[PDB]
C-alpha cells in the first residue's frame, strides 16, 4: 500500500475503563496532547446504553483525523447506565463533568457536549485549533 503523509498529524486511540486506567494512560501521553471520551460503558454487541455515544463515537474518531497536532485519544468508560446519574462520582466531583458524552481537551478548557460531540463541525474543529 503506498500512501503518503507530507507532515500530517497523529491520533492515538486508548481504550480504558475507570479512573485510575483513564489517569495512567493520561501521565503516559501527558507529553503531547491528550482527548479524553467520557462514555457510558459498551454492551456485548459492542455499543453504549446511550444512542448519543454511539452515534456520537464515528463523529469524534473521524474528527480526530482532521487534528493538525498530535494527540491521544482516551475512550474513558464512566461505567453503566444508572451509573452515571450517580451525582457523587469521581467524573462529577473531580473531572466535574456537565453531559456524557463529554470530550475533554487535557489542558484546555475547551469540550464538547453530547450535542458538540455529535457534530462533525466541531469535532473537527476542536482538533484543528489549539
Amino acid at each position: 500500500g503506498s500512501e503518503g503523509a507530507a507532515t500530517m498529524a497523529t491520533f492515538e486511540e486508548v481504550s480504558v475503563l475507570g479512573f485510575e486506567e483513564f489517569d495512567k494512560a493520561v501521565k503516559e501521553h501527558e507529553s503531547k496532547t491528550i482527548f479524553a471520551y467520557f462514555s457510558g460503558s459498551k454492551d456485548t454487541e459492542g455499543k453504549s446504553w446511550c444512542p448519543d455515544c454511539v452515534e456520537a463515537e464515528p463523529v469524534i474518531r473521524e474528527g480526530l483525523k482532521h487534528v493538525t497536532e498530535d494527540c491521544v485519544f482516551i475512550y474513558c468508560q464512566v461505567g453503566d447506565k444508572p451509573y452515571w446519574k450517580d451525582p457523587n462520582n469521581d467524573f462529577r466531583q473531580k473531572l466535574k463533568i456537565t453531559a456524557v458524552p463529554t470530550l475533554l481537551k487535557y489542558g484546555t478548557p475547551q469540550k464538547l457536549v453530547e450535542s458538540e460531540c455529535c457534530q462533525s463541525s466541531l469535532v473537527e474543529m476542536i482538533f484543528s485549533e489549539d
